[PDB]
């Protein structure tokens, strides 16, 4: 294996600099990835994957071969949020971060609606398939269940189906963070599920500071989206752009949030919302320490601007 290197990205969205706070091994925070599944034993995934479950055809599956990643997509999107800091590699933003990879698309990166629905069901049910084991309300933030607190989909279209959206609404009012690619069509507005008010819709940057042309306008926040080296199978390293590499930045530093906030109260962040701009909500803090780019505050092109891991958590603990 090739000797550790900072990907770009994960220095413009000021991760390394948390890491003394907290890297995410907070053992109540687990971030799920619905994608193509996950090079499971990668040096440099291994040890946080916590999860590795396939609802493919309808099925929930934890056989390995059923959950592997047959693409390459989601092994990449897990490396930036979680490749572990360590000799090897690369490192992701919450490089301690426990990971639920939950395989919803196919070896072509191609996934049924039901699938993807039930995969954000399995993320709320984790791997011990009960929502609140405990019977306390908590389910995100509670370390007596295995929900998870942050669903990151790198995965978007047109379509937008009732039954996926319901799943969503589920996620939020768990508790849980939801974070999606605004898709890479140049178009006027996000995907779904990136268009949907109770998910972070992420457009992508280079390393210039400008928004990608492909990039779907209107997003809620923006990260790094353009030559983004990170994990492949097998065992393997490639570069990727889209907003796809953009959405795992953002669900690490979701990550990082809760974490400190957990580590320091005892409790997680509540949400938020498109519109909060204060330091009470996750969206909240995402919000208002994004680099502003563009003009000033939200826009069409950045959103509210290049998520900051460092200023969060600052914020959060604040
Ligand atoms: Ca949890
Ligand atoms: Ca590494
Ligand atoms: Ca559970
Ligand atoms: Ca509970
Ligand atoms: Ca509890
Ligand atoms: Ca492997
Ligand atoms: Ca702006």
């Amino acid at each position: 294996q090739p000797a550790q290197t900072i990907p770009w990205g994960i220095e413009r969205v000021k991760a390394p600099s948390v890491w003394s706070i907290t890297d995410g091994s907070v053992s109540v925070i687990q971030v799920a990835v619905l994608d193509t599944g996950v090079d499971y034993d990668h040096p440099d995934l291994a040890a946080n994957i916590a999860w590795c479950v396939s609802t493919l055809r309808g099925k929930v599956s934890t056989k390995l071969r059923d959950c592997a990643d047959q693409n390459g997509h989601g092994t990449h999107v897990i490396g930036t949020i979680a490749a572990l800091n360590n000799d090897i590699g690369v490192v992701g933003v919450a490089p301690g971060v426990q990971i639920y990879s939950v395989r919803v698309l196919d070896a072509r990166g191609s996934g049924s609606y039901s699938d993807i629905a039930i995969g954000i069901e399995q993320a709320i049910l984790g791997p011990d398939g009960v929502a609140d084991k405990d019977g306390d309300g908590i389910i995100a933030g509670d370390p007596d269940d295995d929900a998870a607190e942050v669903i990151s989909m790198s995965l978007g279209g047109p379509a937008d189906d009732s039954y996926l959206y319901d799943m969503i609404i589920q996620a939020y009012n768990a508790g849980i963070v939801i974070v999606a690619a605004s898709g890479n069509e140049g178009a006027p507005s996000p995907s779904y599920p990136a268009a949907y008010p109770e998910v972070i819709a992420v457009g992508a940057i280079d390393s210039n500071d400008n928004i990608a042309s492909f990039s779907n306008r209107q997003p809620e926040v923006s990260a790094p989206g353009v030559d983004i080296l990170s994990t492949y199978p097998d065992d393997s390293y490639e570069t990727l752009m889209g907003t796809s590499m953009a959405t795992p930045h953002v669900s690490g530093v979701v990550a990082l949030i809760q974490a400190a906030y957990y580590q320091k109260y005892g409790k997680i962040l509540p949400v938020g919302t498109f519109d909060d701009i204060s330091k009470n909500t996750v969206r909240g803090i995402l919000h208002i320490t994004a680099d502003d780019l563009g003009p000033t505050g939200w826009d069409a092109d950045y959103g509210y601007g290049v998520v900051r891991a460092a200023l969060a958590v600052q914020a959060a603990l604040g």
